[PDB]
């Protein structure tokens, strides 16, 4: 039986304030569009807490996690229903003020991954800059020019273990709408495993397809799928939890 994954990255929202051009907002829109139904991420809620969920949760997939206008309600119930996790929140900052970013910690955001993205500088700068050691501890401060960028699945042209890749051993997405994808890259939802609202996301995430799915990029055969055969991430390469890759 394979290990549940360690990670679930949860689109609350799937809308962005920026269009970087590295990112496939730039050049697409989200075939999935709104804000999460907050029955759908109690369901999720319930479906973690019934496994000891214990890994790390982050509530982005290719939109800004501060412009969900739940994202209160849906970082305290992650500390109500699966306490053991750990709540991480990757944003671009343009919205992050002390206040907000104090708030969030109380309900239970362990981290901040904050990046600096092209275009305006952002707010962010300042605030940092000016808070208190304990809240700088929490945050890990990017710019874009420190990522690695990757061509998301192939999506992005002016982007340029061996290939082995690990991210669906290790990690779940959840959409908008509840439907679960084997990797962060899948902007265009190629490899949709089931519907959190229609299965348990254990169940999901040992069917089949799945289970297939994991053991073929871990073995490196990436090009056996239209989602993976042009991929050039090669960030997520071993078994381990973690907070981010560069
Ligand atoms: C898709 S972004 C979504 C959350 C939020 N909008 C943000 O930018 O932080 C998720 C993470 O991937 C980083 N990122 C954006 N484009 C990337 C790319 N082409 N390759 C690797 N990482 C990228 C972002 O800086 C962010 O840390
Ligand atoms: N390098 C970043 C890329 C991001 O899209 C993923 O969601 C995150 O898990 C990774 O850490
Ligand atoms: S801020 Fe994040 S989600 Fe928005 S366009 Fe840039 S990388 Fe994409
Ligand atoms: S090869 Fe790329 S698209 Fe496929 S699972 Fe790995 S990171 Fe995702």
């Amino acid at each position: 039986m394979d290990k549940l994954f360690s990670m679930i990255e949860v689109e609350v929202n799937s809308q962005c304030n920026r269009t970087c051009w590295y990112c496939p907002n730039s050049v697409s829109k989200r075939k999935e569009t709104g804000e999460m139904d907050p029955a759908l991420y109690k369901t999720l809620m319930e479906q973690l807490s019934s496994l000891d969920f214990a890994g790390r949760i982050s509530f982005h997939f290719y939109g800004e996690p501060l412009l969900c206008k739940n994202l209160d309600l849906f970082v305290g119930m992650t500390t109500e229903y699966i306490p053991r996790a750990r709540p991480i929140i990757y944003t671009n900052g343009d919205f992050l003020t002390e206040k907000r970013l104090q708030t969030l910690t109380e309900l239970g955001i362990q981290k901040f991954i904050v990046t600096q993205h092209a275009g305006a500088k952002h707010k962010f700068r300042g605030v940092y800059d000016q808070l208190a050691g304990a809240d700088k501890e929490k945050v890990v401060y990017l710019d874009h020019s420190d990522l690695v960028l990757s061509n998301r699945g192939g999506i992005l042209d002016n982007i340029p273990a061996n290939m082995s890749c690990m991210v669906p051993s290790n990690l779940a997405v959840v959409t908008v709408l509840g439907n679960v994808l084997p990797c962060f890259e899948d902007f265009n939802q190629k490899m949709v495993m089931g519907n959190i609202g229609e299965q348990h996301i254990s169940d999901i995430w040992h069917n089949d397809k799945f289970t297939s799915f994991r053991k073929m990029l871990k073995e490196g055969h990436r090009g056996k799928s239209d989602l993976c055969k042009n991929c050039n991430n090669v960030s997520v390469q071993t078994e381990e939890q973690y907070d981010y890759v560069l």
